[PDB]
């Protein structure tokens, strides 16, 4: 019992960070095979950032610029190219430490755990979720660019976010390993203001689920809902819609606890309507919307 | 920008742990050098668990009856011993990826990270703290006893906890790497009642600091205390009392932000009799005390 905000074991990412550095800007690499995938910002000075021209700076930029360093040893650059937000710089040496993986680009409500390194090193391990606005609550520092965000299926990494920066109001944002970023966003240092961070419902469905499943029942209230009725509660909470597609995933936790999907957003509807009442669900005091209802079966069925 | 509940990286303790088996009991064990720890109760059954004389159970075990596997295959058991509550597994192979590592009983209040395995397998990595009551609240399911606590300093492993069993309650209770239980607990399934699970106030301040640091103003009050004052509202509170050790420790976050350690204490006093009103800090409708004043400073500043 007890359930735990769970990252996945970072081993397998650890051992692909790399440190690059171009000019006087140093950040984090992924290598994977004999490529090194990293932000393509690493090219730009203090003055570039403000409005860059990649492919312009990138002329001025040969492989022997590029420097990648993993552990204390160098890795020889034989090729370089830009896609779209990321650049793959060609190593000689493939990654003896290379996993299995795949690069997957999430939708947003999913979850993945976040490797934040500096200078190629770990530095620690969180699990973030791609907020409904395309932007993730990290802890990124100076440095911390090219840090991966990933999921593992047993011994499968996919890959699903680089990191290249923070807004202005402190929230990160970055791109898929295709280089393309998750939302309106561009690496560049101009004013861009994040959307509405609405709460991912299924993920607080489901966060219920593994209360109930854990012994937290006080939530669990006498009433039912429709989806319709549901859903006009949610948006006056600024929380996403539910929809047949969110009640089918959730599934198998309705038929663990014995508790009708709709029932459990009834319990929801009336917590968004009177609060928690200074109570607590599995040690919060706000509904947790960063457990997506597979977290919720992984964690509460101890998947390796 | 950013504050996580962050975790270690993982990857040198996956590196360790491996499957003990004894009879019809599997669990984890940790494999460093030509040593394999784990819980000393994988040596009952069924009918043990309810009060086991573990040295009349042992006499009956010789090493061809203990089986350990290290991924998809099996040590040579050459030795064992039963050290307070630990099984300690003398293999012919030392284990080639034994990191550099020390055996630490931390205090009540320290955090660590804690990779949950089943079947010597890793599942997931997730930060908890030693409670003020000895107990851990921690996310492990049937088959978890054996996975480790942890911190690590650059690239030194130091093991504080190994997962021994689950309280009536859900929370848990283990053992350090020497076996001997935090608390009083005991590996019998038997009535054993946890005390108050008071909150860590050093940890709370730690915490508010990561707040200020991070933007996350608004509880900044116009008012000081003194030690003796906050205390006597910390025992109202069921809050851990506060020393100067406390407030010493505190000195480098009052240093950055420049708000004195009994200011900071004012603001918590005010929290802590006001309520929240439906505010969050740092994500959190509710005081926070799982983070160190080490913790806040490690991931304020990007210690790899
Ligand atoms: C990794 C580099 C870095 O720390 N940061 C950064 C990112 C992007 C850029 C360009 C403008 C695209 C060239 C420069 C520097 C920062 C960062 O995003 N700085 C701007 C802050 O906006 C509010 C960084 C800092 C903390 C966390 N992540 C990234
Ligand atoms: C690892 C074995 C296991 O899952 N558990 C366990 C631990 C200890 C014992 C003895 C009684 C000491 C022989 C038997 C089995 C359980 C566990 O603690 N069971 C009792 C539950 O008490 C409420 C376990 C279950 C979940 C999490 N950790 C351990």
């Amino acid at each position: 019992s007890g359930f735990r905000k769970m990252a996945f074991p970072s081993g397998k990412v650890e051992g692909c960070m790399v440190q690059v550095t171009c000019g006087t800007t140093t950040l984090n690499g992924l290598w994977l095979d004999d490529v090194v995938y990293c932000p393509r910002h690493v090219i730009c000075t203090s003055e570039d950032m403000l409005n860059p021209n990649y492919e312009d700076l990138l002329i001025r930029k040969s492989n022997h610029n590029f420097l990648v360093q993993a552990g204390n040893v160098q890795l020889r650059v034989i090729g370089h190219s830009m896609q779209n937000c990321v650049l793959k710089l060609k190593v000689d040496t493939a990654n003896p430490k290379t996993p299995k993986y795949k690069f997957v680009r999430i939708q947003p409500g999913q979850t993945f755990s976040v490797l934040a390194c500096y200078n190629g090193s770990p530095s620690g391990v969180y699990q973030c979720a791609m907020r409904p606005n395309f932007t993730i609550k990290g802890s990124f520092l100076n440095g911390s660019c090219g840090s991966v965000g990933f999921n593992i299926d047993y011994d499968c990494v996919s890959f699903c976010y680089m990191h290249h920066m923070e807004l202005p109001t402190g929230v990160h944002a970055g791109t898929d390993l295709e280089g393309n970023f998750y939302g309106p966003f561009v690496d560049r240092q101009t004013a861009q203001a994040a959307g509405t961070d609405t709460t991912i419902t299924v993920n607080v469905l489901a966060w219920l689920y593994a209360a109930v499943i854990n012994g937290d029942r006080w939530f669990l209230n006498r009433f039912t809902t429709t989806l319709n009725d549901f859903n006009l509660v949610a948006m006056k909470y600024n929380y996403e819609p539910l929809t047949q597609d969110h009640v089918d995933i959730l599934g198998p936790l309705s038929a663990q606890t014995g508790i009708a999907v709709l029932d459990m957003c009834a319990s929801l509807k009336e917590l968004l309507q009177n609060g928690m009442n200074g109570r607590t669900i599995l040690g919060s005091a706000l509904l947790e919307d960063e457990f997506t209802p597979f977290d919720v079966v992984r964690q509460c069925s101890g998947v390796t």
